[PDB]
């Protein structure tokens, strides 16, 4: 059975548990220890095929160690997750976009960026400004809930997709 590595990064507190819970057992709940790093399956059919999803829900300390170089590594493709809330959250998105380009040695790396908490109404970043920048890195942009589940399988399937329009090069 095909399989593909999928790993969800970015700031603290913009969803990425929450988005990883609500794929696998579809349903939010108001808290996530924030601590928990850890790897995840889900059997999935994306366009007719059937496919084992591993997805690497990424949190802890700021730490650089070669061991997580390697890690990160194998992973296939990226979610870059913000929340619409938070700028610096937002203002993050390109060191984890540097840091993945940096440990997969490459300028085409399968990633698609992530507006989290789209139901509320508190936005800080317009879409147009990250459609903007998802236009400047060429990759898709997928406006997100994990509350409402608006966007989710979205998010993910396409993050698939962009692995499988990769492998054909
Ligand atoms: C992820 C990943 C990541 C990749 F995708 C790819 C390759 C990586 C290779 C690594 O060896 C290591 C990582 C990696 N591991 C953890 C990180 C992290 N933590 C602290 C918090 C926020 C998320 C979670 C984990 N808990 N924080 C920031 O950056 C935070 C900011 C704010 C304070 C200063 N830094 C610089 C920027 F300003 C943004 N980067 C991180 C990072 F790159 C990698
Ligand atoms: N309204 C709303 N709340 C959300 C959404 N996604 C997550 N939350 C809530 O935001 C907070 C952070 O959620 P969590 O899933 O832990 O984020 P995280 O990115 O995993 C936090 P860490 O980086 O420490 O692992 C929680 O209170 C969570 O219920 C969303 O789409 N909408
Ligand atoms: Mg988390």
């Amino acid at each position: 059975m095909t399989e593909y590595k999928l790993v969800v990064v970015g700031a603290d507190g913009v969803g990425k548990s929450a988005l990883t819970i609500q794929l696998i057992q579809n349903h939010f709940v108001d808290e996530y220890d924030p601590t928990i790093e850890d790897s995840y399956r889900k059997q999935v059919v994306i366009d007719g095929e059937t496919s084992l999803l591993d997805i690497l829900d990424t949190a802890g300390q700021e730490e650089y160690s070669a061991m997580r170089d390697q890690y990160m590594r194998t992973g296939e493709g990226f979610l870059l997750v913000f929340a619409i809330n938070n700028t610096k959250s937002f203002e993050d998105i390109h060191h984890y976009r540097e840091q993945i380009k940096r440990v997969k040695d490459s300028e085409d790396v399968p990633m698609v960026l992530v507006g989290n908490k789209s139901d509320l109404p508190s936005r800080t970043v317009d879409t147009k400004q990250a459609q903007d920048l998802a236009r400047s890195y060429g990759i898709p942009f997928i406006e997100t809930s994990a509350k409402t589940r608006q966007g989710v399988d979205d998010a993910f399937y396409t993050l698939v997709r962009e692995i499988r329009k990769h492998k054909e090069k």
